[PDB]
């Protein structure tokens, strides 16, 4: 106020200067992703998709180095655009040199100042430009919120996000904004929380915290299923638990994103996976 800093913040930061990207995938909906800026172009690690949000770590050799949560990869620089976000501060604060409790002061920012967000989710800070001064401001000092404040945890936030897509049409291979398949809905929802999961159900099945007893399931957990009786050991479907014994999924039954009663769903569960941590 403006000098108070919480002991819950680290006194050190390794957070590198980043910007915000939004995937535009010109002429299509996807872009190949790689694990280097000089890849074996035949061996892309996966793809990223139209209207996903990323952090941009830099550019090299025609690629953008992008990050979603703990995951980083390289995509063609023409597949995304840089984004800056105007907002205003609501309380006086300092812009600091880094997102820690020991940064130097770049500039004092009075309450009600117009600022521009350059990066988000920076360990409790945004990176901003105020009047040409650049650095990190505590995230609650700004009006703009990159994710819901409501909810006890990011699992509840993920459950809200899939609810916002109820009624969207099922289309194989899609991940929004208007159409989805089952696993694309999951990856999209977590993209909006800056958390990476892989794109297909059979890989989503292999990561996240394993919730071994269904009694322990919570909103935002994903449930994978084996639904193909000609390949009965393969994971082929996924949905997101949203509480009250229901999950939401994109289903070919109805060709729509809809609720489903978990206990009555007539296909075996493979795993329950928790990709949220706070």
């Amino acid at each position: 106020g403006p000098g108070m800093l919480s002991i819950l913040l680290s006194a050190s930061s390794s957070y590198q200067t980043q910007t915000i990207g939004r995937l535009t995938t010109p002429g299509t909906n996807l872009v190949k992703a790689y694990k280097s800026s000089n890849p074996d172009l035949a061996r892309n690690c996966y793809w990223l998709y139209f209207d996903y949000y990323v952090h941009i770590l830099g550019y090299e050799n025609g690629f953008a180095h992008v990050r979603i949560g703990t995951e980083d990869c390289w995509i063609s620089k023409d597949s995304l655009e840089e984004i800056t976000i105007p907002t205003q501060s609501v309380t006086e604060a300092n812009i600091y040199s880094e997102p820690s409790r020991t940064g130097t002061i770049v500039r004092y920012v009075p309450a009600n100042s117009q600022v521009t967000i350059l990066d988000f989710n920076c360990d409790g800070f945004y990176r901003i430009n105020y009047r040409g001064y650049i650095g990190y401001i505590l995230e609650d000092a700004l009006q703009y919120k990159w994710k819901q404040i409501d909810g006890a945890n990011d699992g509840e936030r993920a459950a809200n996000l899939v609810k916002t897509k109820l009624g969207c049409k099922y289309i194989l291979g899609m991940s929004g904004p208007d159409t989805y398949d089952c696993s694309g809905l999951m990856q999209w929802a977590y993209n909006r929380l800056d958390i990476f999961m892989h794109r297909t159900a059979d890989v989503q099945d292999l990561h996240g915290q394993l919730i071994e007893d269904a009694q322990d399931i919570l909103p935002g957990d994903i449930i994978t299923f084996r639904t193909d009786s000609d390949n009965p050991m393969l994971v082929t479907h996924v949905g997101m638990y949203v509480g009250n014994g229901q999950f939401i999924h994109a289903s070919t039954n109805g060709y729509v994103v809809k609720y489903q009663d978990f206990y009555k769903y007539p296909y075996p569960v493979s795993t329950i996976r928790r990709y949220w941590t706070k």
